């Protein structure tokens, strides 16, 4: 719908009052765009912390998956938004959610090189043995991509 499109746009753009007003007028908090992204996906990806909190407070599906199987937690872990990762986990995000090629949030944090996020994911039960469809554990990805600090952390855990 028109309202749903406006809500997706407001969440992506970081417009807090607009998100609230659109939802009050009936915009679906779990509206989907052509990529299968929800407003929460977009706010989490773009690093809009307060909007993530607003969406979750007002009923967003914390574990919504887009058309390639990514959840908001995957996107925050990939981009490097630590506080958002923490809030998503508090609201029940699946720490071991697997996307189209079997990447977990820990795989993505290892890919892009976000050490503090790796540690948060580990402390919340991320599976260090998880293999993606390329046969890679998060430790394999960290080593492959030259993220030595992360590889060193993961090596202590086997």
């Amino acid at each position: 719908s028109d309202l749903d499109k406006k809500l997706l746009e407001a969440a992506r753009a970081g417009q807090d009052d607009e998100v609230r007003i659109l939802m009050a007028n009936g915009a679906d908090v779990n509206a989907r765009d052509s990529y299968g992204s929800t407003p929460l996906h977009l706010a989490a990806r773009e690093g809009h912390l307060e909007i993530v909190e607003v969406l979750l407070k007002y009923g967003a599906d914390v574990n919504a998956a887009d058309f390639i199987g990514d959840t908001p937690l995957h996107l925050a872990a990939y981009r490097g938004h630590l506080e958002i990762v923490e809030v998503l986990l508090k609201y029940g995000a699946d720490v071991n959610a697997s996307d189209i090629t079997g990447e977990t949030p820990l795989h993505l944090a290892a890919q892009i090189g976000h050490l503090e996020i790796v540690e948060v994911l580990l402390k919340h039960g991320a599976d260090v043995n998880a293999q993606d469809k390329f046969g890679k554990t998060p430790a394999d990805i960290a080593a492959d991509n030259g993220h030595e600090d992360i590889a060193e952390v993961l090596q202590k855990l086997n």
